[PDB]
């Protein structure tokens, strides 16, 4: 416990017992008592004037204008500028920066991180009337139109997934407020808890960059050092020798958020505060401008979420609800989460408190889910810290537990004020370049790159940003197909069947982007027929994926009545592999629906193919109307509007809900008296020309997709309209499942798009690729 002189924000950790001096000891009420006097001076301010210019060197002001301060590391961001003649970096014309103009002994790029809080993608339209300093390094560098947060859009899980490319049920940050019941702790930001090691999981990218030799702290800052000091301690890190200084940097702010949440994003006094970040920006580059670092360093401005319009007066209090809201615990606001407030009560029911929340209400502004039949596309599930009872909260609304700021987010990460900044500028990123909008989790694989790093494994898919690079050290390569196909000829008679069932240049056509791998060890068939190709699994007795394509000008038919109840044997398939309609007759929940629609065959007697018994898939009636919709109505819709559709259908299996293809012994239904699994989620992707004049059988150029992952539900409790026609709701509830292709090739371990005639990298972007629907 003894001083700090000569050790003010050193890299190194230090004790116990002795106190500390790093930007951290703050944190850990461990700084040596002289700390506040010696590092954190801040005597005259932060920038130069002209009086002081060749001033003699007196150790208490915060910075320097004296000759020697340029040797000693210690000016003031600006003193070249008003000491020297130079001008601040924001009036600099752009300068394409070829490649790395570094000091001799830089072994690479530095990377500078400088995030912000509650940064709103909209916020950028202000312009350089507002913040010159980004609108410079936007236009000058690689810039989205806006980033896509992780779900919740909080900061914790944000900031985590950022530095680990996680999703937080992966990185165990799940909110900024968690329960564990296995710990039987909370973590929240006031306490103690958020200290143990134990809530944080993955990899940071600074444990990354140093279990690879590339020196790097963790990114946080105590909060009580002022943004100032923050840049000028970076910049003096700099400006360290070779073998003691950091390749990697963050600067973290807490604005603009603390002002939207006072007045709203759209209030007049967000000015201010924008300002004010622009003119740490400015600080952080005239001050790299200083020591000739400005056209070496890489700069990533990322914000972690934006912020909506949110007032006291749109809340929805649980107590209208539930009789007893006394004996729940609710995580409240732009998402909820009940659990138990005791684990004394036995007479706790989930399903009890799901029913009393679903549709009671005309105007009703959130909407409960057991945790399994979120969307998939939030990935938010599998983490114990996850209560089992989420609400999803309509934007612009809060909930509460019982009655007894104008400016929020947490919602839904599809939301349009949830979305979010993102720009790079340096050597390493491109030119005056945009790039369409990506998810954040895509960002941590970039740093790796950035810093020549191997990244640890991750949500990222590695690639699928090369378009945001200068200089791509990593080239993917397609995964290596683990299953070939059989291709099984006409074998089995039709008397060989008891199956209790009844009945009154394909591949070219039907598979345009080439034939889905299978990643796994499994056993299928491939089946061909003249409206639909498949990949019929034998293990799980229906196809893996069924693919077809509609032209433009395509017809819709019914299924004929007399052929309404028709399953033919498909006699490629032997009896032993193939679904027995008698389990569907014996089960009274179960019906079964087709992959490929018999609606949308090329003549009648193509149509019989469609009612083959290898077509067939287990659905709950529920769930036939949302299908059926789909099928007879929606796709002709896509074909029409598109210039023809490609559409690969099939099933998915997720009992434990971890986004990932469960083995057989993971599946744990199945149709009454059988081994025909059944499946959690259907998917469909529906890819076309990006060039609609063009149609999807003859395309030149890049591919456009949508997808979906619709979950297979014995009710529609989730659409309150769906008494109504089904007009009126299928596709709103399809648009909230919307999904990545990705998305699908890890709940199925297909890879999809094989045979095109794109780069690997602007296939892998496709695959990222999520239509939101705003
Ligand atoms: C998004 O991307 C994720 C990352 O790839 C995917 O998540 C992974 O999924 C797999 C498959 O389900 C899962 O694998 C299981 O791992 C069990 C062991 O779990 C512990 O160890 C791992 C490994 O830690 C090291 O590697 C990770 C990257 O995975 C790295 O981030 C770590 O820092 C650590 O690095 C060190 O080692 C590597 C080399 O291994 C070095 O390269 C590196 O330099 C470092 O020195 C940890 O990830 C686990 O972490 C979980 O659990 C802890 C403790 O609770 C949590 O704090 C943490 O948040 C995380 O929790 C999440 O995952 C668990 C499941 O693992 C969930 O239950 C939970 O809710 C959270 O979501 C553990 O510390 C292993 O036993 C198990 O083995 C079984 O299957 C194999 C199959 O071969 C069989 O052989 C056996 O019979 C077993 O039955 C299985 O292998 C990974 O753990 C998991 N990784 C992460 C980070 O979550 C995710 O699927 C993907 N999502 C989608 C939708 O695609
Ligand atoms: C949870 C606290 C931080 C409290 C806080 O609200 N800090 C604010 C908001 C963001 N801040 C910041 O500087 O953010 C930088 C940043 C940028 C980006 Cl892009 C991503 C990220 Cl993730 C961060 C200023 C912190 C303080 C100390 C932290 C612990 C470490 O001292 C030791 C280890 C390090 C391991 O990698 C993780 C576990 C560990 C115990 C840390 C847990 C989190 C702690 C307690
Ligand atoms: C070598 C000595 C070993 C360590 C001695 C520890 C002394 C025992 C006291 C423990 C409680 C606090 C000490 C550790 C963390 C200090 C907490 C702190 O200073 O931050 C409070 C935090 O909520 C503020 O939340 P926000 O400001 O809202 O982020
Ligand atoms: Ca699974
Ligand atoms: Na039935
Ligand atoms: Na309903
Ligand atoms: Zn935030
Ligand atoms: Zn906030």
């Amino acid at each position: 416990s003894g001083s700090c002189k000569g050790r003010c924000f050193e890299l190194q950790e230090v004790g116990p017992p002795d106190c500390r001096c790093d930007n951290l000891c703050k944190s850990y009420s461990s700084c040596c008592h002289d700390f506040d006097e010696l590092c954190l001076k801040t005597a005259r301010g932060w920038e130069c004037t002209k009086d002081r210019c060749g001033e003699v060197r007196n150790e208490e002001n915060a910075c320097h204008c004296s000759e020697d301060c340029l040797s000693r590391g210690d000016c003031c961001t600006n003193y070249q500028v008003v000491c020297k003649g130079e001008s601040h970096w924001v009036d600099d014309d752009c300068e394409e920066i070829k490649v790395p103009e570094c000091p001799a002994g830089f072994v690479r790029p530095p990377l500078i991180i400088f995030s912000v809080d509650g940064f709103r993608a909209s916020y950028m339209k202000k312009g350089s009337k507002v913040m010159p300093n980004i609108e410079k390094l936007r236009s000058c560098g690689t810039h989205a139109p806006y980033m896509r947060p992780v779900y919740p859009t909080k900061t914790f899980p944000n900031l985590y997934t950022l530095a680990t490319g996680l999703y937080p049920e992966s990185h165990g940050i799940v909110g900024n407020s968690m329960y564990d019941p296995v710990f039987d702790a909370s973590f929240h930001l006031r306490g103690r808890e958020k200290f143990n090691h134990r809530w944080w999981g993955g990899q940071p990218l600074w444990i990354t960059a140093t279990k690879q030799g590339v020196r790097a702290g963790t990114f946080f800052w105590s909060v009580s050092i002022p943004h100032e000091r923050r840049i000028l301690t970076i910049l003096q890190w700099l400006s360290l020798p070779d073998n003691e200084r950091p390749s990697v940097y963050a600067f973290y702010s807490e604005q603009p958020d603390f002002s939207g949440h006072k007045y709203g994003p759209f209030g007049p006094e967000m000015t201010n505060p924008l300002r004010e970040i622009d003119k740490t920006v400015g600080q952080l580059m005239d001050g790299l401008k200083q020591l000739r670092l400005h056209r070496c360093v890489n700069v990533i401005f990322v914000g972690d979420h934006g912020m909506e319009d949110v007032t006291c007066d749109r809340t929805e209090f649980l107590s209208n609800y539930l009789t007893n809201v006394d004996d729940i615990t609710l995580v409240p606001g732009t998402l909820g989460r009940i659990r138990a407030k005791s684990i004394n009560n036995s007479k706790y029911d989930p399903k009890t408190i799901i029913a009393a929340l679903t549709c009671k209400k005309p105007d009703q502004h959130f909407k409960p889910y057991m945790k399994q039949h979120l969307p998939k596309r939030l990935h938010y599930a599998n983490n114990r810290r996850i209560e089992d009872i989420h609400l999803l909260v309509d934007r612009r609304w809060h909930v509460a537990r019982k009655p007894l700021f104008q400016g929020d987010h947490g919602f839904d990460n599809k939301v349009n004020s949830m979305q979010t900044v993102f720009v790079g500028y340096g050597p390493t990123f491109k030119y005056r370049t945009k790039v369409p909008p990506f998810e954040n989790i895509e960002l941590y694989n970039v740093m790796c790159d950035l810093l020549g790093l191997k990244p640890a494994p991750n949500n990222g898919t590695h690639g699928s940003l090369n378009h945001l690079l200068r200089t791509n050290t990593f080239r993917p390569t397609m995964p290596d197909e683990v299953s070939r196909p059989n291709y099984p000829g006409i074998m089995y008679l039709q008397s060989e069947f008891d199956l209790g069932c009844t009945c009154d240049s394909t591949k070219e056509r039907h598979l345009l982007y080439g034939r889905p791998a299978v990643l796994y060890r499994t056993s299928y068939d491939i089946l061909y027929h003249t409206d639909f190709e498949s990949g019929y699994s034998e293990i799980f007795l229906m196809p893996l994926w069924t693919s077809y394509t509609i032209s433009k000008q395509a017809e819709v038919s019914s299924i004929p009545e007399h052929l309404t109840n028709c399953v033919r044997p498909d006699v490629r398939v032997s009896p032993g592999f193939s679904q027995n309609c008698l389990a569907y007759k014996n089960d009274k929940q179960m019906s079964y629906g087709f992959l490929f629609p018999p609606y949308l065959s090329s003549s009648p007697e193509a149509k019989y193919d469609a009612f083959l018994v290898t077509n067939m898939v287990p659905m709950y009636p529920a769930f036939k109307r949302v299908w059926a919709y789909f099928q007879r109505v929606l796709v002709k819709k896509y074909a029409s509007e598109r210039n023809g559709v490609n559409v690969i259908s099939g099933p998915i299996f997720d009992y434990n809900y971890d986004g990932l293809r469960d083995t057989e012994d993971e599946i744990k239904q199945y149709v009454e008296g059988s081994s025909i699994p059944v499946p959690t989620h259907y998917y469909s992707i529906i890819t076309s020309c990006l060039d609609f004049t063009q149609p999807a059988d003859k395309c030149d150029g890049p591919l456009s997709v949508s997808s979906f992952i619709l979950p297979h539900r014995p009710d529609n409790d989730e659409s309150c309209a769906s008494s109504e026609d089904e007009s009126k709701w299928v596709e709103e509830l399809m648009k909230m499942h919307t999904a990545r292709v990705r998305d699908i090739e890890h709940l199925t371990g297909l890879d999809f798009y094989r045979k095109t005639s794109r780069s690997y990298s602007e296939i892998l972007t496709l695959k990222t690729y999520l239509h939101t629907y705003e």
